[PDB]
C-alpha cells in the first residue's frame, strides 16, 4: 500500500498522456506477470467470499457445523465455474485443512479480506487513474479487464472529484468514501435537507455565493450526521442511562410522534362531530355528545390526554433533534463574523441587527464555542484583532483570561469532576443558557410546537379547541403549505388593494349617504323601517358587508329606482360600483392570490428543470455533455457529484494533515482560508482535455 | 357489454353508453384526463376546504346558532347548528355553492351584540372558501387542461 | 413481474413473440452460475430435448 | 402586463450592462465579473 501511495504521488499533477503516466504503464507491462498474479490473488479471494455467500455453495455443504471437505469444496467451486482447477488447488492450499480435512469457509473467507482492503483499494485507484489519464493504451485496458472484479467491488467506495488545480489546470482527485459516510448520506432526513438546500440555492443564490452556501450546507450535514449517529442506539447513573435512552427514542421517533399527534387530532374531531346542544340537561343550553354506545365520551377524554402527552413528547424530541443544529448554525455564523470580518470588534453594529444584538451576550460566556466544532475561535479572534484594539480589550470582549491560554499552551492539567447534582449546578452558565433559550424561542418550528402544546391544553379546557390542531395537516403537505404561503407571497400588494377597495367603497358610501338615502331601507313593513344610510358608519358597514359579496353589487340589495328623479344617477352609481368593486378589484385580489400560488409552483418546476439542465458545480449545460450518450448523467454521477464533494470534505476532516497528499493539502488550505477557487467553474476535465481524449 | 345487459334489465342504463363519445374524441378525452392530471393536488385542496369549513362550522355551532334557523314560521322552527353534523352538512352544501358564502343563507345579524364578529365571520368565509379555495380548485382543473 | 412467473414454466411462452429460442438462449447465458438443472426447471425445459 | 414590465426591466438591468450591452454571462466567467464590470468599469454613475 505504501508503494502504491508513492506511485500515486508520482502521478500527482499529471496531464492526459503524460510521460510519467506512460512510464508507469511501461513499468506495469514489464512486470505484467507479477501484476497479474497480484490481481489474481485479489479477485480470487473476492470471488471466494461471494461464493461462500452463494446458495449453490451452501447447498453443496451439508455439515451442520458448515465445515466442507476438500473434495466437496472442489466440486462446489467447479460447479460455480468462477475458479479454474489450479485456482481450486491453490485455494485448498490456502485453507488450513484440519485432521478431517474439513474447511470452515467463513473464516477462510474473512481471513484475508480485512488486510487486503487498503491495498486493493489503492490498486483500484491507481488503475482507474492510469486508465483515465492514458485512455488509448491497450495494455492498460488488458490490466483493467483482469482487475474488473476488484474495480467492481471498490466502485461504491471510490470517490472522484475534479478540482481547479494548483497549476491553473483541471485535475481529477480520487479518494476513499467510508461505508458509514455513504449510509448516513442515504438517510431520508439527510436527503430531505439536501433537497431543501438545493431548492433554496437554485432559487435565490448567485453562482459565486453558491459555493459558500454549499460548503456551509456540507458542514451542517456533517453535524446532522453526528447527531443521527449519537441518537441511534445499537442510582443516578442508571437513571441517567435510562433518561438518555428515552431522549434518544424520542428523537428517533419524532416524525412518528408528529404523525400520531395528527391522527389523534383527527380522531378527536371525528368524535366532536357527534356533539349536539339542547336546552334540557342530558334556561341555559347544554353541550353533550349524542351516541348510542356511550363509549365516545371516555374515548374522547383519553384521546385528549394522550394527544397532550404526545405534543409534549414532540416538543422534547424537537429539542433533542433540531435545536442542536440551530445552535450549531448560529454559533458557526457568529464565529465566522467575529473572526473574518471582526464584526463586534471593527464593525460594532449599534443595534443594526436584532440577532447581532442578541449575540452579544454569548461572547463573554465560556461555553460559547460549545456546539460548534472550533473551540479556539476566541483565541484566533484575539490573535487576529488584538493589536489595533489591544489584548485586554479583546480579552474582556470574549471573556478570556490572558494567562489561561498561555498556561494551557505550556501544559495540560486535568481536574476531576465530582458526580454531584450541585457540582452540575454551578457547572451551568446562565448567560449561555439565556442566549440559547432566546435563540430557541426565536425559532419558528419551536414556536409552532409550543403553540400546538398550548392549543392542546386549551383543548383540555374546552374540547373544541382541539379543532385548531387540524391545521397541522395543512403545513404537513407541500401543496397546502404552498397554498398558505401564497396569501403572504404578495401580502403587501394584497393589503394595499384591500385598502383601495375600502377607499372606493367609502366614496360610494359618502355619495349614497348624501343623495340616495331613501333607497337603502331594508324593512318591507311600513310601520317599522330600518335605514342603512341614516348613519355614515352604518352605511359604510352595510356597503362593505353586502355590496362586495353581492354579484350584482349594491344595486342588487337596495331598492329599485324606477320612476324616480334620481334614476339615471342611481343606475350610473350601481353600474360603476359593480364594475369597479365587484369586477375589477375583487378580480385583482383573486389574481394576486392565484398568481402567487402559480408562481410558487413554477418556481418548484424551474428549480427541477435547472437541476436537470446544468451541472450544479461547474455550471455547464447538459447539451455539451449530451453529445456523448448519457454524458450529462455520467458527468453528474461520477465527475461532478456534489455528494462526492461533501464526502471529500468529510474525508479531509477525518484524515491526518501529515497524511494529506499534495492536492488534498491544497484543497484543505483553500477550505480553511474560505476560498472556493478550487471548485471547477465553467470548466471540466473532459472539456480541457477534449483534443487529447479524442 | 355489462352496461348493455343492464340496459336490457332497465332501459335507462343505456344512458351510460353515451360516455363513449367522450373518450372517442381527443378534446373530450383531454377534458376527462385533466381532472386526474392534478388529482393529488385536487384531493388535498378539497380536504383543506373541508377542514376550513369544519372550523367555521365549529365556530357557528358554539356562538352563532340562533341565526341558522331556516324556517320562517314561528310555530315550527328548523335548526342547522343545533347538531354539529347537521351544521357541517349545511355549510358544505349551501355555503360553498352560494356566491356570497354562508352569510347569504343565514339570517341578517343587524342589531345584535355579535354583529361585528358575525360580519367578520361571513366576510372571511366568503374570502377563504368561495374565492380562494374554489378558485384554486378551478385553476387546478383548467391549468391541467391547458 | 410476479404474474409473469406462471408463464416461464409453460411450453407455449414464446408463442406470440417471434423468438422461440429465448429459453435456450437464457439457459446458455445463465446456466453455469446457477446450474443447468435450475434454469431448466425454471423455464420448463427438458435438457435432453 | 405592467407588473411584468417592471420585473422585465429589473431582469434586463441584472443581465446586461447598461452602457456596452454585453450580457452578464461573458463577464461571469471570472467570479463576480459582471458585478465588477458594472461597479467600476462601466458605471453609469461614473459616466455622469
Ligand atoms: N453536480 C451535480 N451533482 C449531482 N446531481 C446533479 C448535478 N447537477 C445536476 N444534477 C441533477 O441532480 C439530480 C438529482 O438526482 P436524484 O436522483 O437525487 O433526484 P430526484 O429528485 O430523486 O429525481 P431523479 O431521480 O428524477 O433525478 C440528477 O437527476 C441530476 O440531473
Ligand atoms: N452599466 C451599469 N452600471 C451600473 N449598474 C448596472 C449597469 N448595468 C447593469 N447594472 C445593474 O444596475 C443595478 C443597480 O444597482 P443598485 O444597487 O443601485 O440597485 P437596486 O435597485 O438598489 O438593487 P440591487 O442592490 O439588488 O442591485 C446593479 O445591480 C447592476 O446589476
Ligand atoms: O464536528 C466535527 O466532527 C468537525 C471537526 N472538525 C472540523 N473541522 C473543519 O474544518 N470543518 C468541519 O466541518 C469540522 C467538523
Ligand atoms: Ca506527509
Ligand atoms: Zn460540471
Ligand atoms: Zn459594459
Amino acid at each position: 500500500k505504501d508503494m502504491v501511495v508513492m506511485l500515486l504521488s508520482l502521478l500527482e499533477g499529471n496531464v492526459v498522456n503524460g510521460m510519467i503516466a506512460r512510464q508507469m504503464v511501461d513499468m506495469l507491462v514489464e512486470s505484467s506477470s507479477n501484476v497479474e498474479m497480484i490481481l489474481k490473488f485479489f479477485d480470487m479471494f473476492l470471488k471466494l467470499k461471494d461464493i461462500v455467500g452463494s446458495e449453490a455453495f451452501q447447498d453443496y455443504v451439508t455439515d451442520p457445523r458448515g465445515l466442507i471437505s476438500k473434495k466437496d469444496f472442489q466440486k462446489a467451486m467447479d460447479s460455480q465455474k468462477q475458479f479454474t482447477g489450479p485456482e481450486i488447488q491453490f485455494l485448498l492450499s490456502c485453507s488450513e485443512a484440519d485432521e478431517n480435512e474439513m474447511i470452515n469457509f467463513e473464516e477462510f473467507a474473512n481471513r484475508f479480506q480485512e488486510p487486503a482492503r487498503d491495498i486493493g483499494f489503492n490498486v483500484a485507484v491507481l488503475l482507474t487513474n492510469l486508465s483515465e489519464h492514458v485512455p488509448h493504451d491497450p495494455r492498460l485496458r488488458n490490466f483493467l479487464e483482469l482487475a474488473e472484479s476488484i474495480l467492481e467491488y471498490f466502485r461504491p467506495y471510490l470517490g472522484r472529484i475534479e478540482i481547479m488545480g494548483a497549476s491553473r489546470r483541471i485535475e481529477r482527485i480520487y479518494f476513499e468514501i467510508s461505508e458509514t459516510n455513504r449510509a448516513q448520506w442515504e438517510m431520508p432526513q439527510v436527503k430531505e435537507s439536501k433537497r431543501q438546500f438545493i431548492f433554496d440555492v437554485v432559487n435565490e443564490g448567485g453562482e459565486a455565493e453558491k459555493m459558500e452556501l454549499f460548503v456551509s450546507f456540507c458542514e451542517d450535514t456533517i453535524f446532522e450526521m453526528q447527531i443521527a449517529a449519537q441518537i441511534s442506539e445499537p442510582f443516578w447513573g442508571e437513571l441517567e442511562v435510562q433518561r438518555v435512552k428515552f431522549l434518544n427514542y424520542l428523537s428517533r421517533n419524532f416524525y412518528t410522534l408528529r404523525f400520531l399527534a395528527l391522527f389523534l387530532a383527527f380522531a378527536i374531531n371525528f368524535i366532536l362531530l357527534f356533539y349536539k346542544v339542547s336546552d334540557s340537561p342530558p334556561n341555559m343550553v347544554y353541550y353533550f355528545l349524542e351516541e348510542s354506545t356511550g363509549y365516545m365520551e371516555p374515548a374522547l377524554w383519553c384521546l385528549s390526554l394522550l394527544h397532550t402527552l404526545v405534543a409534549f413528547l414532540c416538543i422534547i424530541g424537537y429539542n433533542c433533534l433540531k435545536v442542536p443544529l440551530v445552535i450549531f448554525k448560529r454559533e458557526k455564523e457568529l464565529a465566522r463574523k467575529l473572526e473574518f470580518d471582526g464584526l463586534y470588534i471593527t464593525e460594532q453594529p449599534g443595534d443594526d441587527d436584532v440577532k447581532g444584538q442578541w449575540d452579544r451576550l454569548v461572547l463573554n460566556t465560556p461555553s460559547f464555542p460549545s456546539n460548534y466544532w472550533d473551540k479556539f475561535v476566541k483565541r484566533k479572534v484575539l490573535d487576529k484583532h488584538g493589536d489595533i484594539f489591544g489584548r485586554e480589550r479583546i480579552a474582556e470582549l470574549l471573556g478570556m483570561d490572558l494567562a489561561s491560554l498561555e498556561i494551557t499552551a505550556h501544559n495540560e492539567r486535568k481536574p476531576d469532576p465530582p458526580p454531584g447534582l450541585l457540582t452540575w449546578l454551578m457547572s451551568i452558565d446562565v448567560k449561555y443558557q439565556i442566549w440559547k433559550f432566546g435563540v430557541i424561542f426565536t425559532d419558528n418550528s419551536f414556536l409552532y410546537l409550543g403553540w400546538y402544546m398550548v392549543m392542546s391544553l386549551l383543548g383540555h379546557y374546552n374540547n373544541f379547541f382541539f379543532a385548531a390542531h387540524l391545521l397541522d395537516i395543512a403545513m404537513g403537505v407541500k401543496t397546502l403549505r404552498t397554498i398558505l404561503s401564497s396569501v403572504t407571497h404578495n401580502g403587501k400588494q394584497l393589503v394595499m388593494t384591500v385598502g383601495l377597495l375600502a377607499v372606493v367603497v367609502y366614496l360610494y358610501t359618502v355619495v349614497a349617504f348624501n343623495f340616495f338615502r331613501k333607497f337603502y331601507n331594508k324593512s318591507e313593513d311600513e310601520d317599522e323601517p330600518d335605514m342603512k344610510c341614516d348613519d355614515m358608519m352604518t352605511c359604510y358597514l352595510f356597503h362593505m358587508y353586502v355590496g362586495v359579496r353581492a354579484g350584482g353589487g349594491i344595486g342588487d340589495e337596495i331598492e329599485d329606482p324606477a320612476g324616480d328623479e334620481y334614476e339615471l344617477y342611481r343606475v350610473v352609481f350601481d353600474i360603476t360600483f359593480f364594475f369597479f368593486v365587484i369586477v375589477i378589484l375583487l378580480a385583482i385580489i383573486q389574481g394576486l392570490i392565484i398568481d402567487a400560488f402559480g408562481e410558487l409552483r413554477d418556481q418548484q418546476e424551474q428549480v427541477k428543470e435547472d437541476m436537470e439542465t446544468k451541472c450544479f458545480i461547474c455550471g455547464i449545460g447538459s447539451d455539451y455533455f449530451d453529445t456523448t450518450p448519457h454524458g450529462f448523467e455520467t458527468h453528474t454521477l461520477e465527475e461532478h457529484n456534489l455528494a462526492n464533494y461533501m464526502f471529500f470534505l468529510m474525508y479531509l476532516i477525518n484524515k491526518d494533515e501529515t497524511e494529506h497528499t499534495g492536492q488534498e493539502s491544497y484543497v484543505w488550505k483553500m477550505y480553511q482560508e474560505r476560498c472556493w477557487d478550487f471548485f471547477p467553474a465553467g470548466d471540466c476535465f473532459r472539456k480541457q482535455y477534449e483534443d487529447q481524449l479524442s
